[PDB]
């Protein structure tokens, strides 16, 4: 992250041990459940792209996860030069130069080039876009390692709703189908799996029921 | 750790009681899994030679492994002394002299010296370099430990395929085979010790088949 | 192969029809097992590339071996090609041209530019460099028409151990792997695969044991 | 071998492909019992050290077999250049060289002076020794493949005598004990493992009595 030294200057500060421990509990003892997401937002929050570094480098052991990241964040690099040419012709001497996908994600940029970067008025931020690209590969990569499909859901015959419903909607996440398609299978799938005594109770309250009247009128069944 | 006083000079601080008592807590309670090393990497981060030293006293409890350790410990110093050999003649009053291999692992020398060997333009990382010795002491151990070969690693009749997968390659992990031992494993055992229904998918599947496609095949499996 | 005459000149001998009909036999009788091989080697000692074809041409009757060997010989012909390029320039009426690379597999070629070829002084074997690339063809095919991996070949209960290592030395004949690969399999997984009795033994006979004290200690079990 | 040309020359003759394809059928087929000596010898008969290179050849995918031959013509040929040190001075223009370790094996010699060695009055046997060496490298090859112990070797209630003596000296012949020994297991062992019968009859045959008069007493027993 970024810190303020006593002289009111923008300094980078290392990502403490601790904080570095929990994201290697998390990479090495969830094994990519759709939670890995949300811990790693947290966990590297207002970092710095060779903080982001640091904290991959817990994945490297994991070839799959690991391959799958390095060949998003490419992609995303290539589209970012895509999108931002490198304009040939003088600079500002107040301006910093415009980074390139191999200087967003730390490979050859520096500290002091990231840290002025990110300090600015308007700022551009540039750990936020390489979070997003981590996020992207880490969604790739809890879409690969999920163990069931949503048609496999189904309520068991003693299983409560709700305990029903936090798995269907884990796996929905999971899965991360089109937007469309997932209005679609919280509409259907979700009343077509359930157990006969829920069912015949969602049937009968109809469609376009609200999920919360439908854990309303099944808690207890 | 390396801090900065108010007038601006690095000044040593020690390693928080909690830090410690969390790799304390790995040591005393993983049995030396493969993930202790992450964990010791991240738990170590940006640490010098005497703190480095008070994290392995946790480890002398543990005969052999410490054993292990301090013999692997000793051949990287002697191997540093034979790649850096002490120079005879004047040195200038500006430049700090060599340390030896009983003085980077903290044996004889001083936390200054050590301060002011890390922090340096362009600096020399004597922290990182005990830091590797102890991560190749820690390798021998977890490879000492391990209770399974990888030629027992078979998927159970009901075990899902990704879980299958992941014992494989935590135990491939830990065994640190050669690379090319290594990559027949991951592309021959795999397939050879899956169960029946997704050995035959994989056989269907054909050779070069990554990893991602085959736990696309074998999700329901 | 080549024989001199009463005058002294080199001439060409057709290979004897019992030699022949023993290569027939080996191709045949023997399913391309791997002694199938120094077999092929024995029996085309000192022959001529039209005598190597007469001896293909046991093998065109067998469709998929026949192919696999017409395919490496155009790639070592190509090969040939590109690492010796055709020099566009006088040549010394004393000496002779260079043969392609459809020269040496005698598919343009005369007996007499190949009995030429082969005498002389230093001497440039045609003969037996088409006969490495039918060595290398045929180690192909076997590998093709192996019926069992190396991981299937276990010891069985009763089978005494000598039995045991020359299937499975056999087989990793067979097989043809990289030669780490090979020395990994001869050193592991001869032992994981053995039975009880002969793997207790092993396992107290300790790592780097050599052949014969393994076989010596595990004679009568 | 060597035969003489219309000039009455002696010429070196290579070995005929027939009698190699043999020889790696003996080589292939038969396991290394000890019948394969007596094939090796007869096969290899008046041969060069080129010849019995080129026959050696075929051992060479036998990765044990071919260390315990190496091992073997290294130590004899150490002994030799041991016993026949290289004398300086003067050497007669008519007399040749003496040969070296590695030249009686045929590793720097060439064909003509290993015919020229042969072939001489009084001659120089150079392929005899080499052979002699291949034959004790085989005879240690031949006790490292011996399944059974000759204390294992026990007639059958139903075993007829002469089969039983034939198992009995083939174990002997391969385990090559010394020569007290051997005489001592066919004065004793031989009647100790056999059948209550034979036995009976052979005890009052008495001591000293000769095999003849054993297989007679024990013939339809």
């Amino acid at each position: 992250p970024i810190v303020q030294n006593l002289q009111g200057q923008m300094v980078h500060q290392a990502i403490s041990p601790r904080t570095l421990n929990a994201w290697v509990k998390v990479v090495e003892e969830k094994a990519f459940s759709p939670e890995v997401i949300p811990m790693f937002s947290a966990l590297s929050e207002g970092a710095t792209p060779q903080d982001l570094n640091t904290m991959l480098n817990t994945v490297a052991p994991h070839q799959a996860a690991m391959q799958m990241l390095k060949e998003t964040i490419n992609e995303e690099a290539a589209e970012w030069d895509r999108l931002h040419p490198v304009h040939a012709g003088p600079i500002a001497p107040g301006q910093m130069r415009e980074p390139r996908g191999s200087d967003i994600a730390g490979t050859t940029s520096t500290l002091q080039e990231q840290i002025g970067w990110m300090t600015h008025n308007p700022p551009i931020p540039v750990g936020e876009i390489y979070k997003r690209w981590i996020i992207l590969g880490l969604n790739k990569i809890v879409r690969m390692y999920s163990p069931t499909s949503i048609l496999d859901i189904r309520q068991g015959p003693k299983e409560p709703f709700r305990d029903y419903v936090d798995r269907f909607y884990k796996t929905l996440r999971a899965e991360q189908a089109s937007q469309e398609v997932k209005n679609w299978m919280t509409e259907t799938l979700l009343v077509q799996n359930a157990n006969p005594d829920c069912k015949t109770i969602l049937k009968a309250l109809g469609p376009g029921a609200t999920l919360e009247e439908m854990m309303t009128a099944c808690q207890g069944v």
